[PDB]
């Protein structure tokens, strides 16, 4: 067994890891679980331990993006999750109400709470193999955001209780930020179904003007697009995301170090280089230091600006290099909301992209 | 050659900052009346080689309302919490002025223990033998802060606004406290409109609109005396928006100690109580505290993890060094569901409609941020 198929997927924000479904007593797995998908890997070493090896193959995008039409790929791990043993302690319904406004990782581990600064290190194997026209992210720190922020269909945002929005959601259901009238599904005959419980089994019918606080672009990525490695940095200090706002830099086109900025967002290309310069075959190890922006949640204002450093290693032809490609740079980083970033790594498929992607990761470490 | 002197300048924490002249040695502001008698240094009352600070409300001394109808209560005290000009140093020009509509000033001062992490405290009090054993007030509390834009509506739904919402609210709602109403213009006694020194109306409560606002609430942690008992008292209040009609509070007359008296949301115990008569008169008394704040689970309105709280006592009396660990490190609910967290007040807070004079000395105060 040279590779380990490792196929168990946990729901992060809705449900608690079993023990059984956690890897490595620090990792859960998300997105597509084809045995290929995720693998650990005893040939392909990293510190005398297994790395994990990712791939998904052209017809592997599960997800949609926010493109119409645009269609997005998942196999990583998350450093963050919650576990039955998180909700000792806590009230009985805890759990349950959990599961609706999708908290359930806030119980958990893994989290560098707003405004601390936290260090990372991993490590990456990209193959030879590897096509140079991949549209894909191999490690970013996402954000948390707020579950019962919402916006009414006449403009207002506010947030509510649990309470308030378990109400809410009797009539309105969320299909991602996007409120659409609560419906129950027909069978093709236009008959109701019922789930395995006997219950009805609720639809998005048409939208209703309200909206949740939910996705936006990850505060930091490492990932190649258009024959480009980069890390990219985004802010965003609206206390509601908007998610029609697509400031977003390209990895392509954006210089280094010159931010993309809308009213609330900004969008930096921290570093850049052409894939044909990223080292193959062996392993490359980043050291970043994060100091996060902060912000002032219902304010929406940017109290401090954050700060990044990356350092890169590896050892190619005969020798060791040690690149400090992100130079303590005063940068954008972050999102304005109650809860922190956390740490996942594997593959993440953007830019409506089928083009295969395949390679290994290892040697995490947060501090 | 100094006895007593003076300190009469006062600041409203919560919606202005304080001037470099109103700050007292460097740490300390001053809050309520501004008699010349209400809070002085004293010199012929010295504490570690230093003057202490002598507080003192007369039986007239009242000069705020209590939740009680017709009833008053009366504050001379000093706050380790305070915004100054040069918090505000450098931010964006309008934002003081959302600051002070808000009463969140205090937000961007020093002096604010967060949410969560746990911090001691030292403080050293005396207490004249001329103090009457019914007098009822608060020597030192530990005081929340309440989320600004957090809000009900007339309807009765709970929500947190933006600032730039809140500000909206604002222009045709006045909060008094934390009741909504009305926002007109004040007249004169011929019915003509009051200008201000710039030449603007002066604002006033029409009539109750409906809205509410967070504001208020018992204090988290206070020591003092009430119906000839000493006690430590430990609040907590885990509901989002804070229920002023709740009146869960424990009186250390008849509440047994570590026993409290609930709500739905929030909690009441009495840690410690001695009678007032064994309490020593007449020398310093130290306490040192360590608080781990209860957590909570904000719009979730849960108690993630309880908290702690421990106390020491000590003094000297007439023959030896006494030493009491008078809340041995108990389990204990205490804080408030706000994001901001605590800061520490000491002096008079006269309540239970009381207006039985009070005179006291605090001096040596210390928090260790851990
Ligand atoms: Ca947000
Ligand atoms: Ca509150």
């Amino acid at each position: 067994e040279t590779l380990v198929p490792l196929t168990k997927r946990v729901n992060v924000q809705a449900d608690t890891a079993r023990l059984d479904q956690i890897i490595d007593g620090c990792w859960v797995a998300v997105g597509t679980n084809k045995k290929h998908a995720i693998q650990r890997d005893f040939t392909r070493l990293f510190a005398g331990k297994p790395s994990y090896r990712f791939e998904l193959r052209k017809e592997d995008n599960t997800l949609e993006g926010y493109g119409k039409g645009e269609t997005k790929g998942r196999a990583e791990f998350s450093y963050c999750y919650a576990t039955s043993a998180d909700f000792k302690g806590l009230p009985a319904d805890a759990y349950r109400k959990a599961q609706i406004t999708k908290t359930v990782y806030h119980h958990g581990k893994g989290i560098c709470p707003q405004g601390v600064s936290r260090d990372y290190e991993f490590s990456v194997y990209i193959p030879s193999a590897l096509d140079s026209n991949v549209s894909t992210i191999f490690a970013q720190w996402h954000g948390m955001p707020d579950r019962t922020l919402v916006q009414t269909p006449e403009g207002e945002v506010k947030k509510l209780t649990v309470d308030e929005f378990l109400e809410l959601d009797k009539t309105t259901i969320f299909k991602k930020n996007t409120g659409h009238e609560k419906v129950a599904k027909l069978d093709k005959q236009g008959n109701p179904l019922k789930d395995k419980k006997g219950n009805p089994v609720y639809k998005a019918g048409k939208k209703n003007g309200w909206l949740v606080e939910q996705g936006g672009y990850p505060p930091l990525a490492f990932g190649f697009s258009g024959g480009w490695f980069y890390i990219k940095a985004n802010s965003d200090r609206r206390w509601l995301t908007d998610k029609t706002d697509r400031c977003n830099a390209s990895p392509e086109k954006t210089p280094v170090m010159k931010p993309v900025t809308s009213k609330y967002k900004s969008s930096t290309i921290a570093y850049k280089m052409p894939f044909a310069d990223f080292p193959k075959d062996c392993w490359v190890t980043f050291r970043v230091h994060i100091d996060w922006t902060t912000y002032g949640k219902e304010a929406e204002n940017i109290v401090k600006p954050g700060k990044l450093d990356v350092q890169m290693e590896y050892t190619d032809k005969k020798k060791t290099v040690k690149e400090h490609i992100v130079n303590n740079e005063v940068i954008q980083i972050g999102r304005n909301d109650d809860d922190g970033y956390y740490f996942k790594f594997g593959i993440y498929r953007v830019g409506n992209s089928t083009v295969p992607v395949c390679y290994n990761l290892a040697g995490y470490k947060e501090e």
